[PDB]
């Protein structure tokens, strides 16, 4: 018997975040509660502590994802709980989930098992209203664009080249492509546009790479909404919108102090797209936790090929962060799959598969290697992984020359994470990390993409469509050449072939389109149509969700 | 002499709401803070005081609106504050403003001068996120309708008969008329629709008319979104959205405790339109106040002919309230506009036009009479009124059997309302009310409409277009005939012609359209052209809005 | 376009054949160079006005009707080909042809003079037929 995630977080025992705020030496006029159990820590905290030295930066990443599931949050949070069970002054920084999944597929634990962050309900509903403000700032900008068209279009924008869309945090496919502006001289200018899920907002992206508020304000100002008739780009700043957008963000820029079932301080702040964007919680939440703990467990989206890579290449580069360790997660199950084992064959023990599957992990370790960062494999263990496999895998990481550990934080709490914690410590004490950015700003865009594609995915090279080259020609020329590179591609493989599992070689990566996030300050190579607006299943969670007289919720998890 | 509104909202010391909370007999386990100066109060409070007697209910209303501004919210707060001075246990209930105005037309205070509920900024912006919840629940329903189409359209909704629009709390004209569902079979069902500003949402109206959560859930279920190809209604019940929507409103349902400049406790909750909806703050807020205090002041959008009338015929009806008194706000200024005087020369004394305009106010007093509620006029003092004009206003007011007070609450705060406060108290001590609604629900839709039109508006009779006659017959045959009537008409005339100021005679009203709010529980006849989505001006306030590092806001107020 | 008109009417009249409007391959045609018509949304205005859907126009000579005119052996053959024309698919993916909407006789009738070749001549009075005019890329 293990009870369900929800029953767990429910029977759990939360501590007023005000005391946790206290225990980290957050002043009480810097806390801003939302009930006894969530709060916004003013930015003033960091800026009074900007010199006190940063704790030690630990990134949790993982192997390329699989239907089997890796448990990268579970084990990013469990490690956190072990490090507190060892009297380390440690936090965990995490991403806020979109609201949308809650009502479609289902709501999920900020982690899972005995490695959750709480309160789980609030995290999955409106929480502190973070995403409501993004949405509202994005759409106020769009509002202002369409209105600017209505008022005579002084800036001579071609309505048909407007890249600025709209957001809503519901999986609504009906809004993917729409026409707005209908009904005459009074109601605007008809045009084609659409809606993406709000977490994919560039505004969401900025939230997460803004340094202070005035950085968010100015990033806003840089955003490309669309181009004039002569091809000249127009910005949020041209529309003199950056003010009001910043204003709508005033409270959302502040990170949200929650906690674990084991009362370790957690930040939850930001939650951007991991493909068309960098995949991390905000910089604010990390740079703050850094001045507040001696250890900061944090994480990034997908496998290490995308999350970690960008974590280093965009976030760390921006923030001046110098990560220290990095855990890479894995299962004998997720690895059996990378050895041509269909999801039904995860039942039978399979010593032979686990060997070839390993190729995925080894590749990652090398790639983490490539940053001057001390890896550590962590192994999320599963109820039917017979010990045959475990040691066989255990072997292969050491046989591949990097540290390895069993992780039982799912089933056992901070206790199951002690082993791994210790190695992270062994590593933190004895293994310094000369982190370097995998590339240089001044490289041409293609050079940059080559690097990542060649060095990280392990490809023989990159190929570029007619439009893709045309677009890069446009941007280098507009000056947007300096920026980093965010790699819009599948996650389920090192390649773009969503089915090329393991370490496929001989392949090349093909770049179909190239979008700009001037505001976030990056550039997005696309290697496959990107799902920016999911739709609801045949029967949405919504249909089965309910709340009674007592406030009892069913169907949410 | 008197500072600005924003200057005032920052100077005055706010008391931790938890105190105000306790001061009212609200247990700690019933208050959830949103910082120090905001709180949601539990619905458990009303339940634990179900059997205490109600304080006195006092409605603040006004003569016919002009573009000049009228005096209402400011009197509500000002009256409240004077009563607290006079020693009385008093609360004021107010509506939450939409986010929209803040960026286009203008963000003004919840009141003004020294008669303001605060914290200003938070009330005007995201507040405690109620409107966001309303927004998101309404659009989740929308999303669910379209998904229904896409998933085989089992309920057989004719997309084209869909009445459920979408909402956003921005002034976005371009969204009024849209076509969605485009892109292929993968992307939903192409159809026409649009957005309304969030506070026009039936969800908002249900929030404001609900008795608690399970009632709000029920109303939700009764919401009609569209019709089968056969003309049979399809409700949100039918798509099983009520639990989700409810769940999304679980914090939105509790009223928000806040306060005036003088720390008088104050509820802000709900915020509907006064034309397609009843334009009152919530029943939950009002009905709790009546338990926690001996005097509750609340108010209604637009003029007495609209807000007051709907306050009595809808709100009080749903709730079994009985107004003990009612204040009508008049200004010498506007009463002259009603006597012909254009906006440009309102400062010039003109007793004859003032005598003519009084007709407007006279008609309103008569109308409050018809509900059994003793009236008291409040003259909102302006520096350019002459003593002669004021005295003439008191003459007519008494010659019309109404007590009247001058009210300098905008400048002097609670003190400028003592004379009024005392007159109100004199009326309560000596003229106990005989409250009754204007009309019985038995009457047909056309009878109920006639009775309002003739008794209240002073209309001769009422006309219909063929479309209105079809709707009324549809609504009747579908059994919504015994519903209350909410008249969307212009606010600036008793007539349905916005130019016909003063006390128009020999006129007819025309009902062009009839929509239905089955969840809110009423029928909406439309007379003019009704704007359920304002749009941005030439140079929107959002362009002039900034915030710097010090947190200092400019061009927002 | 009569066929087109008949497809949409089919939708409006209760959509008995259960065409998914969105899978409709039968566009409309006009023998003008009109770019603005390539991508359109039709069927708007209310239940009185048809079924909103995406579609567009092709220049008339690209029309399959033109191609059938040019490949037909006579009228009854042109009628048959017509009937076999696929306009779209049921929600189930099964094809719905012009046969299914019973348009082939009408279309045929509309082509009763169109079917005969047109005799004319060269500058030197050598006899000359002009008849048919399809695209050489999507058609022959
Ligand atoms: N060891 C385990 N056994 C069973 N279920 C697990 C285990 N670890 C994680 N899970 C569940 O599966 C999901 C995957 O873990 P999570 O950390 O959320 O994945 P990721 O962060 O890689 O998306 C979690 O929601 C959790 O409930
Ligand atoms: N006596 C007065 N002198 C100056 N300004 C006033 C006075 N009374 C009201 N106002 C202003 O009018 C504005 C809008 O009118 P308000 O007082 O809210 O009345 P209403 O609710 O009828 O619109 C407020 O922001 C307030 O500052």
């Amino acid at each position: 018997k293990v009870p369900s995630d929800i029953e767990i977080a429910q029977a759990a025992k939360m501590k007023p975040v005000m005391e946790l705020a206290r225990g980290l030496g957050i002043q009480e006029d810097e806390v801003e509660l939302y009930g006894k159990y969530k709060a916004k820590i003013s930015l003033d905290v960091y800026r009074r502590l900007k010199d006190k030295p940063d704790g030690k930066l630990i990134l949790v990443t993982a192997i390329t994802p699989t239907p089997a599931g890796e448990g990268k949050t579970t084990t990013s949070v469990g490690l956190t709980d072990a490090l507190a069970r060892l009297g380390k002054r440690v936090m965990v920084c995490l991403r806020e989930p979109s609201l949308g999944p809650s009502f479609g597929i289902k709501g999920g634990a900020a982690g899972g098992g005995y490695a959750q962050v709480v309160p789980m309900e609030d995290i999955n509903l409106h929480f502190t209203g973070d995403i409501h403000a993004v949405t509202y700032a994005h759409n106020l900008l769009a509002a202002m664009v369409d209105n600017h068209l209505q008022q005579g279009n002084v800036l001579n924008i071609d309505p048909r080249t407007i890249t600025w869309r709209r957001v809503i945090d519901l999986n609504d496919r009906a809004l993917r492509n729409i026409v707005i502006g209908l009904g005459g001289k009074a109601n605007g200018v008809p045009r084609e546009t659409g809606f993406d899920i709000s977490v994919a907002s560039e505004v969401m992206a900025c939230l997460c790479l803004a340094s202070d508020l005035m950085d968010l304000k100015e990033r806003f100002s840089r955003i490309v909404v669309g181009y004039t008739y002569d091809g000249k780009p127009v910005t949020a700043g041209d529309l003199e919108a950056q003010g009001s957008m910043a204003l709508l963000m005033k409270d959302a820029i502040k990170p949200n102090l929650v906690q674990t079932l084991e009362n370790t301080p957690a930040f939850i702040h930001g939650g951007p797209f991991a493909n068309i964007a960098h995949g991390c919680n905000s910089i604010i939440a990390t740079k703050t936790a850094l001045k507040l703990a001696d250890y900061v467990v944090t994480e990034a989206g997908f496998g290490a090929d995308l999350g970690a890579e960008k974590f280093y290449d965009v976030k760390c580069r921006y923030a001046g962060f110098k990560p220290d360790a990095t855990v890479i997660v894995a299962t004998v199950r997720a690895l059996k799959m990378h050895g041509g084992v269909p999801k039904s064959d995860l039942a039978t023990e399979n010593l032979e598969a686990l060997r070839e599957g390993f190729a995925n992990l080894e590749k990652h370790i090398e790639n983490i290697g490539k940053f001057g960062v001390p890896a550590v494999v962590a192994i999320n263990a599963f109820p039917t992984d017979t010990e045959a496999e475990l040691n066989l895998l255990y072997e292969l990481c050491a046989k591949a020359g990097a540290e390895v550990a069993l992780s039982e934080v799912w089933a056992k709490g901070g206790e199951g994470g002690l082993e791994l914690a210790r190695k992270v410590l062994q590593t933190l004490e004895s293994r310094p990390s000369n982190f370097h950015v995998l590339y240089n700003l001044d490289l041409s865009i293609k050079d940059k993409i080559a690097k990542i594609a060649t060095e990280i995915y392990g490809a023989d090279g990159v190929n570029y469509t007619a439009e893709a080259d045309k677009a890069i020609q446009r941007y280098e020329s507009l000056g947007y050449g300096n920026l980093p590179v965010v790699m819009a591609k599948t996650q389920y493989s090192f390649s773009d072939d969503m089915t090329k599992l393991g370490r496929p070689r001989n392949f090349t990566i093909t770049v179909r389109e190239v979008r700009l996030s001037a505001g976030a300050g990056f550039i997005v190579p696309i290697t496959g149509a990107i799902m920016t607006m999911p739709g609801l299943p045949k029967r949405p969670a919504a249909c089965n969700i309910d709340i009674d007289a007592d406030g009892v919720i069913t169907g949410l998890f």
